[PDB]
């Protein structure tokens, strides 16, 4: 409507502000963010891509995101495909991906979460869940999200990619399987270990645009973009980083709850009678996000500057709200238990 035209304004940046979105497409954010980001990158006419499929895949897409999961529901899919979608744009960028590779890491950001149950990998290891069998323990959910996002992709009325070539819907199944078992937190460390190792070995053009040899580079800045966009909450203005951490800590306290019912370990930041919500995001961005994002902002200089200084001033709200490689591991294993 009027509301919603005006919050799409500003749909090419990172002041975007989806629960806007969410209220005023009648919780469709995905399906929205999505039709609105494929038109303003002219996709739909480059992939030969029907309006109708396009909107019934999306549509179905959204529908498999569970609406009473606290976090990990459609809003936080819509999220993460904008956020990408604004990655992809950032000057250093310029031209260095194929509309195939654009159109895979929004398609992967889209999908990413897709079925997720609102409780974490290791949780459904040590509950003995289906997934958990059926995925032998190994990024059950994400290997889960690619399965679901690719299954709904089979049936004439939902094949969006129906006149891409062979070669490319190929290519793009290899894309979009790397970046999206590239979110699985447990594999944060080496993400990190492998960009910081790109950013050392950063060549550019005279115009400083980044210069990337093959396909192992590109996929390995879209690997890493997409996990930034994942963990983009703390980079956003106040008001809506707040939010998502209400929504994070929902999600979690839920999960600790089901954990005391079923008599297992608590784990310690799903406790909702001991975890401090203030000093889990500081931690959260000192060992996880800053350390990301510090290492995107060098293969991008300077255009993430502004993201670090808003990353800065949100850790220091969290930590006024409260009466280094080493906890770097201890962070990543609170919130995996890996
Ligand atoms: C509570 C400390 C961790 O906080 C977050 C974690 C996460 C993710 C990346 C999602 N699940 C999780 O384990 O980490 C997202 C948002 C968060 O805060 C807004
Ligand atoms: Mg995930
Ligand atoms: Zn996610």
């Amino acid at each position: 409507e009027d509301h919603l035209a005006k919050e799409l304004e500003d749909l090419n940046k990172w002041g975007l502000n989806i629960f806007n979105v969410a209220g005023y497409s009648h919780n469709r954010p995905l399906t929205c963010i999505m039709y609105a980001i494929f038109q303003e990158r002219d996709l739909l006419k480059t992939f030969r891509i029907s309006s109708d499929t396009f909107i019934t895949y999306m549509m179905t897409l959204e529908d498999h995101y569970h609406s009473d999961v606290a976090y990990h529901n459609s809003l936080h899919a819509a999220d993460v495909a904008q956020s990408t979608h604004v990655l992809l744009s950032t000057p250093a960028l310029d031209a260095v991906f194929t509309d195939l590779e654009i159109l895979a890491a929004i398609f992967a950001a889209a999908i990413h979460d897709v079925d997720h149950p609102g409780v974490s990998n290791q949780f459904l290891i040590n509950t003995n869940s289906e997934l958990a069998l059926m995925y032998n323990d190994e990024s059950v959910l994400e290997n889960h999200h690619l399965a679901v996002g690719f299954k709904l992709l089979q049936e004439e009325h939902c094949d969006i990619f129906m006149n891409l070539t062979k070669k490319q819907r190929q290519t793009l199944r290899k894309m979009v399987i790397d970046m999206v078992l590239a979110t699985d937190m447990s594999k944060h460390m080496s993400l990190l270990a492998d960009l910081k190792t790109m950013v050392e070995t950063k060549k550019v053009t005279s115009s400083g645009v980044l210069l990337l040899d093959n396909y192992t580079d590109r996929i390995q800045v879209l690997r890493n973009m997409v996990h930034c966009a994942d963990l983009s909450n703390p980079t956003k203005s106040l008001e809506l980083y707040r939010q998502w951490t209400d929504r994070i800590m929902e999600e979690f306290f839920q999960q600790g709850d089901k954990e005391r019912e079923r008599g297992m370990e608590i784990s310690p930041m799903c406790d909702k009678h001991t975890a401090s919500v203030e000093k889990s995001q500081v931690g959260f961005i000192d060992y996880i996000v800053h350390p990301l994002w510090e290492t995107w902002a060098d293969l991008v200089q300077p255009d993430a500057q502004d993201i670090l200084d808003t990353l800065e001033d949100n850790r220091n709200w969290y930590q006024s709200m409260i009466p280094c490689q080493g906890l770097m591991e201890k962070f990543q294993f609170e919130l995996t238990l890996d």
